[PDB]
């Protein structure tokens, strides 16, 4: 088997492993050497890899900044983060497992994919290193990476790396960031058909919606998010600062009790055809700027820039975001632009094809 499809937007023209031949790694420590050793590689994964337990458990202390209830999510004291950052009350003792600490490191020209439904990481997420460029992640699991520790574990982080497509990826039950991009000036990814399920046993909020989702930090990289399903999460659906530009076409958000979009200072987003269904904040900070697409007289303004008009995005149950700044435009000119359709047929498409077995 090998990689199916190819990237819409940003990265376009990706192609990780390339024709390399497929290798099937066979333990953890395999999978470890193959996706970072210096040589263009086709890894297969056909059964979940199992790190929970490779490097042990650590016993400490943090604090409960966010109640102290079963179903309440506690933080793990890193870089005395708690008596720091928020002058907690209550410490708690925590006891979690090493290995989801850090995620595997992930070198150039690699495409990772899984067979069917089989493929999955469990207890450690993934790392693409500075420097790192062309690599195709398709169609795989990352999940179970200490569910009650914030801190405990970021699924997918992306650090300053070029040419980078997560496609069919699904993420549930990590203890912090689903996503974390912290690119650099004009590092180009694409996140398409992704799946994001918020939904878990322990949160920040307490009542099973994972408000650590969607973090890009980056420098000045240009994201495109295309066809994903973001569920049951309560915040950073995504959080957007520095000076990124997202273009957020044809996703769908679905039963948020928190809200979305954090558009942080510097931030732009250009948000067409989505649908947000049940989502009670659709916009919560807005420092930076967006063009939401109102009507679809408004879209027109995208002709010059897009080669095409920009498109509505569809409201059901939800909290408005109708922002019309153009300015940030121009910024589109030259560069590969996803297409977007009518959202009337997103809330359907995306849940049939959104994560890892669906491709």
């Amino acid at each position: 088997v090998g990689v199916s499809g190819s990237a819409e937007g940003f990265a376009k023209g990706v192609t990780g492993g390339g024709s390399a031949t497929p290798v099937y790694p066979d333990t953890i420590d395999e999978l470890v050497s193959y996706l970072g050793d210096d040589e263009a590689r086709v890894i297969v994964l056909t059964k979940t890899f199992d790190f929970t337990d490779s490097e042990g458990t650590t016993t400490g202390t943090g604090c409960a900044p966010w109640g102290t209830a079963s179903a309440c999510q506690v933080a793990i004291d890193q870089d005395d983060w708690c008596e720091n950052y928020e002058p907690d009350a209550p410490s708690v003792s925590v006891e979690y497992y090493n290995a989801g600490t850090l995620g595997i490191t992930v070198t150039s020209n690699k495409s990772l994919i899984g067979e069917g439904s089989s493929g999955a990481i469990k207890g450690k997420g993934l790392r693409i290193v500075s420097g790192a460029e062309n690599i195709i992640i398709q169609n795989i699991a990352v999940t179970d990476i200490n569910p009650k520790y914030v801190w405990g574990g970021d699924a997918i982080t992306l650090d300053d790396c070029d040419l980078v497509w997560i496609d069919h990826v699904t993420t549930a039950r990590i203890g912090r960031q689903h996503y974390v991009l912290g690119t650099s000036a004009d590092n180009r990814v694409s996140l398409t058909n992704n799946y994001i399920d918020g939904v878990s046993d322990y949160s920040a909020t307490c009542d099973g919606y994972h408000y650590w989702a969607i973090y890009l930090d980056g420098d000045a990289d240009l994201v495109t998010m295309k066809g994903n399903y973001i569920y049951h999460t309560s915040g950073r659906s995504p959080k957007v600062q520095d000076n990124t530009l997202l273009h957020a076409v044809n996703n769908y958000w679905y039963d948020i009790s928190g809200h979305a979009f954090e558009i942080g200072e510097g931030g732009y987003v250009l948000a067409e055809g989505n649908v947000f269904q049940n989502v009670d904040t659709v916009l919560e900070t807005y420092e930076g700027e967006a063009f939401t697409v109102p009507s679809s007289t408004a879209g027109e303004v995208c002709s010059t820039y897009l080669g095409r008009d920009c498109v509505i995005n569809g409201f059901g149950s939800s909290g408005t975001f109708s922002e019309d700044s153009t300015s940030f435009l121009s910024d589109f000119e030259g560069k590969n632009i996803a297409s977007a359709s009518a959202y009337t047929s997103v809330a359907s498409r995306v849940v049939a094809n959104a994560g890892q077995g669906n491709l």
